Order: C-alpha cells, then structure tokens, then sequence
C-alpha cells in the first residue's frame, strides 16, 4: 500500500531493465494503470511522442525525491511471451494477426523517425482484447530528425534477437536492426523457438540458416508461405533485407487465415 497522490501502487508487475513496473490503481475513479518505478530524461521525453493504438501510452510522470514515476497504459491482457507454447509456438493464425500489429506498431515508430532497439517477446504486451503494444522505450533513440538519418553506434538488445551488423559494424541503420527482430520474433511464434544464441558466423545454428538448412528445427516446423517470408527478413546483409513496405506485399502477410 505506497502511494504517489491518488494512486495506489496495488502489485508488482515486473521489473525491466532498471525499475519496478507496479499496477496503480485510482482510490476514487478506479482506473488502473502501470507505473515505472526509476537518461530517464530522454526515455519521458520519446514516451511524450507516442500515440498510437499498438503502442503503449504514456499519461505522464510525477518525481517525488528520489523516485521518478512514469504512468502509462496498462495492458493486462500479459505478453506475447505468454502465448509462446515453448516447441509449438501458436496456431498461425493468431501468429499472423500479432505480426500485422507489431508491423503497425513499427512502422509508426520508424515514421516519428524513432527505434525501439529491443523488440522480443516480453516487450510486446496485450490489452484485455489481445491487442498488441510495444512497450518499454528505455532503449529506444532517435534515428531521423529534421528528415536527416543518422546511423546508430551503440550496442544494445538482446543478443538472440539481434540484427548480424550490430555485431559486425561500426555504425549501422536503424530500421533493418528493428525489422530483423521482428523476424526472430516471427519464427518464435511459429515454432516456440529461438534459432540462434547469437547470429555470428561462430554459432553453428546462424551457420546452418545461411546455409539454408530448413529441413532443421525451427524451420521444419514452419509452414512453407510465412517461411518464404522469413527468408526475405533473415537476410545477412541490411542493405538486402527486406523493407516494411514489402513485407506488406509478402504473400504470406496477406493470406487469408483461420
Ligand atoms: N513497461 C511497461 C508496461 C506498460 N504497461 C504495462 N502493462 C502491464 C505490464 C507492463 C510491464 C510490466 C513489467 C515489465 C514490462 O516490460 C512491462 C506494462
């Protein structure tokens, strides 16, 4: 039972990076939502900008001493991470249908000219409705400002899911980086798998994906249609990686399902 002004900070609901997320709930009103428990500067700052139904919603902040308290949308619907059975993943329809809203959701995030730097499972949350919404932005940065691109330098994510130039360059675009996470987070909901600790060249399970071995696991379990379309997304070299709007031309993206 703390409390920063009307709200109660009722359950834990998990800790991120840095800081406690807590459900607050309003002692009058009764509206619930989440509250981070803490840079931080800039992090408010991206969160201001975002308005978007597959994006989480940031209501505002109140520092009181120490704790800064950042108030945003509650999704209680859980994480995707949850629908992942592990070795199965999910039937393809619901797998289809959270693909198209972290697309949305991506592609409204690359068009504020911002990446979010660490899209997985667990940072992809659902409303009551099964709504998805990409949450927590304490990694995410601006990559386009005054419709001038600047490449990224920094090392961050997590490393099955990170894109290979992150690994290999010095500096790299930020767009391919988010969309190939998006690709590793494709494959997981369709096989309950991750393909790779890490994508070097050392790693005997990225080896064998460039050497196109899908008679192997993940890829056996995967339909032939959304397959072809991790074959565009999975593509070693950012600059022939497939692009958001061709991934929406992607037959697979389109098919008619359930
Ligand atoms: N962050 C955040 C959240 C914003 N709304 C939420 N609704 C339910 C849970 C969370 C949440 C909780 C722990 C870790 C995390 O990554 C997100 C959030």
């Amino acid at each position: 039972v703390p409390f920063v002004e009307d709200w109660d900070l009722v359950q834990t609901l998990g800790e991120g990076a840095y800081g406690e997320v807590q459900l607050a709930v309003n002692r009058v009103t009764e509206e619930a939502v989440a509250v981070k428990i803490v840079n931080i500067k800039k992090e408010i700052c991206i969160l201001k900008m975002l308005n978007h139904e597959n994006v989480i919603k940031f209501y505002g902040h109140r520092r009181e001493g120490n704790i800064q308290y950042l108030f945003m949308e509650l999704a209680s619907g859980g994480s995707l991470f949850d629908r992942i059975e592990p070795d199965i993943g999910m039937p393809e329809p619901d797998a289809q249908r959270f693909f198209h809203q972290l697309m949305a959701g991506v592609v409204y995030l690359h068009g504020i000219g911002i990446t979010h730097r660490d899209i997985k499972p667990h940072n992809l949350l659902l409303d009551e409705r099964d709504n998805l919404k990409i949450a927590d932005y304490s990694l995410a940065t601006v990559f386009r400002y005054n419709n001038r691109e600047r490449l990224l330098n920094k090392m961050c994510g997590t490393l099955p899911y990170v894109a290979p130039e992150l690994l290999k360059r010095r500096e790299f675009h930020a767009e391919p980086v988010d969309v190939w996470s998006c690709g590793i987070v494709l494959t997981a909901m369709l096989a309950g798998e991750l393909p790779w600790d890490q994508p070097s060249d050392s790693c005997q399970e990225y080896s064998d994906w460039k050497e196109k071995k899908t008679y192997l696991n993940p890829w056996k379990k995967i339909d032939s249609a959304p397959l072809a379309l991790l074959h565009k997304i999975l593509v070693e070299n950012p600059s022939a990686r497939i692009t958001i709007p061709d991934i929406k031309k992607d037959r697979w993206y389109n098919k008619p399902l359930k």
